[PDB]
């Protein structure tokens, strides 16, 4: 179960975040710990495509090799706070699992600048829900979390020390597929 009403960044700059580029997850915190594996790789692209607000997601479990992509259109609840109805696709945008009622995530940008961000997401997916999940993002897949984003983690009354890093997983991404999935 999700439990947090995450607060969006004051003065969030939507066009800069949703610029069509890629964000890498460098660290994550699942509130229900056995909710997700202890080793993971995830990234997204976020942009407007033909007037529509979009995200493309990539998940990879580096131990099992489980891999999946998703595309969503985001609807706006308030500045920096969205509800997204996802379709599972291959890397080329071919639909594997269509959009359906009940399959959605919420997405809140708690902090962002040109290079880093802190987000919250709540996944709803039939009998495969996840609880609250926070992620530190960077434009550079190898960047250690800096002071701006770590201060934002503190300001959210979270302990960065509890976040799990993705950096020791040999994560390798297909940026081209994430960018082109925005259109799909
Ligand atoms: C970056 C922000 C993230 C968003 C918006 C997000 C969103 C999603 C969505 C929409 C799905 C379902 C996809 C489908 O069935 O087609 C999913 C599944 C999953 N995600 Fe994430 N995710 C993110 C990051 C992460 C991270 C960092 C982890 C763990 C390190 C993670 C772990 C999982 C797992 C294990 C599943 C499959 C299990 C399930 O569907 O219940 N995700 N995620």
């Amino acid at each position: 179960a999700c439990t947090k009403n995450a607060i969006a960044q004051t003065g969030f700059n939507k066009d800069k975040y949703f610029n069509g580029d890629v964000w890498y997850v460098t660290d994550y915190l699942a509130l229900e710990p056995d909710d997700v594996p202890k080793r993971y790789c995830a990234a997204l692209a976020a942009g407007t495509a033909s007037g529509k607000l979009k995200e493309a997601l990539y998940h990879y479990d580096p131990k099992t090799q489980d891999t999946f992509y998703d595309v969503s259109e985001l609807q706006v609840e308030s500045l920096g706070k969205y509800t997204a109805n996802f379709k599972k696709v291959d890397k080329n945008g071919n639909v594997k699992v269509a959009v359906t009622a009940g399959n959605y995530y919420t997405f809140t940008v708690m902090y962002a600048d040109d290079s880093s961000a802190l987000i919250h997401t709540c996944l709803h997916k039939g009998n495969k829900d996840l609880g609250d999940l926070y992620a530190v993002l960077n434009r550079n897949k190898d960047a250690a979390a800096g002071d701006k984003v770590k201060s934002a983690v503190s300001a959210a009354t979270l302990e960065f020390s509890k976040f799990i890093s993705t950096k020791e997983n040999n994560c390798a991404y297909d940026n081209d597929s994430l960018k082109s999935l925005l259109t799909k």
